[PDB]
C-alpha cells in the first residue's frame, strides 16, 4: 500500500440544495438473533445531506489506506 | 497496491437540487436469524442527497486503498 | 502503508443548504439478542447535514491510515 | 504506517445552512441482550450539523493513524 | 506510526448556521443486559452543531495517533 | 508513535450560529444490568454547540497520542 | 510516544453564538446494576457551549499523551 505524490515548479463553483423531509442512512448493519456482528471501517465514509468537496488536493496528497480481517 | 503521481512545471460550475420527501440508503446489510454478519468497509463510501465533487485533484494525489478478508 | 508528499518551488466557492425535518445516520449497528458485537473504526467518518470540504490540502499532506482485526 | 510531508521554497469561501428539526447520529452501537459489546475508535469521527473544513493543510501535515484489535 | 512534517523558506471564509430543535449524537453505545461493554477512544471525536475548522495547519503539524486492543 | 515537526526560515474568518432548543451528546455509554463497563478515552474529544478551530498550528506542533487496552 | 517540534529563524477572526435552552453532554457513562464501572480519561476532553480555539500553537508545542489499561 505504497502511495506518493510530487509537484515541482521552477472560476465560481456553486452547489445549491433545497430539501424537506430528508432521511439519509450510510453504512447500516441491522440484524436480529445473531451470534457475531462485526462492522470494521477503515476507509472513508461521508454521510450527510450536502456532501460537497470543491477544489480538493491543490498540491500533493496521499490517502493510502489499508484494512484487514483475520478469522480463524 | 503502488500508486504515484507527479506534476512538473518550468468557468462557472453549477449544481442545483430541489427535493421533497427523499430517502437515501447507502450500504445496507439487513438480515434475520443469522450467525455471523460482517460488514468490512475500506474504500470510499459517499452517502447523502447532493454528493457533489467539483474540480478535485488540482495537483498530485494518490487514493491507494487495500482491503482484505481472511476466513479459515 | 507508506505515504509521502512533496512540493518544491524556486474564485468564489459557494455551498448552500435549506433543510427541514432532516434525519441523518452514519455508521449504524443495530441488533437484538447477540453474543459479540464489535464496531472498529480507524478511518475517517464524517456525519452531519452539510459536510463541506473546500480547498483542502493546499500543500503537502498524508492521511496514511492502517486498520486490523484478529479473531482466533 | 509511515507518513511524511515536505514543502520547500526559495477568494471567498461560503457555506450556508438553514435547518429545523434536525437529528444527526454518528457511530451508533445499539443492541439488546448481548455478552460482549466493544466499540474501538482510533481514526477521525466528525459529527454535527455543519461539519465544514475550509482551506485545511496550508503547509505540511501528517495524519498517520494506526488501529488494531486482538481477540484470542 | 511515524509521522513528520517540514517547511523551509529562504480571503474571506464564511460559515453560517441557523438551526431550531437540533439533536446531535456522536459515538453512542446503547445496550441492555450485557456482560462486558468497552468503549475505547484514542483518535479524534468532534461533536456539536457547528463543527468548523478554518485554515488549520498553517505550518508543520503531526497528528500521529496509535490505538490498540488486546483480549485474551 | 513518533511524531515530529520542523519549520525553518532564513483575511477575515467568520463563523456564525443561531440555535434554539439544541441537545448535543458526545461519547455516550448507556447500559442496563451489566457486569463490566469501561470507557477509556485517550485521544481528543470536543463537545459543545459551536466547536470552532481557526488558524490552528501556525508553527510546529505535535499531537502524538497513544492508547492501549489489555484484558486477560 | 515521542513528540518533538522545532522552529528556527535567521486578520480578524470572528466566532459568534446565540443559543437558548442548550444542553450539552460530553463523556457519559450511565448504567444500572453493574459490578465494575471504570472511566479512564488521559487525553483532552473539551466540553461547553462555545468551544473555540483561535490561532493556537504559534511556536513549538508538543501534546504527547499516553494512556493504558491493564486487566488481569
Amino acid at each position: 500500500v505504497v502511495a506518493a505524490a510530487e509537484k515541482t515548479k521552477q472560476g465560481v463553483l456553486y452547489v445549491g440544495s433545497k430539501t424537506k423531509e430528508g432521511v439519509v442512512h450510510g453504512v447500516a448493519t441491522v440484524a436480529e438473533k445473531t451470534k457475531e456482528q462485526v462492522t470494521n471501517v477503515g476507509g472513508a465514509v461521508v454521510t450527510g445531506v450536502t456532501a460537497v468537496a470543491q477544489k480538493t488536493v491543490e498540491g500533493a496528497g496521499s490517502i493510502a489506506a489499508a484494512t484487514g480481517f483475520v478469522k480463524k
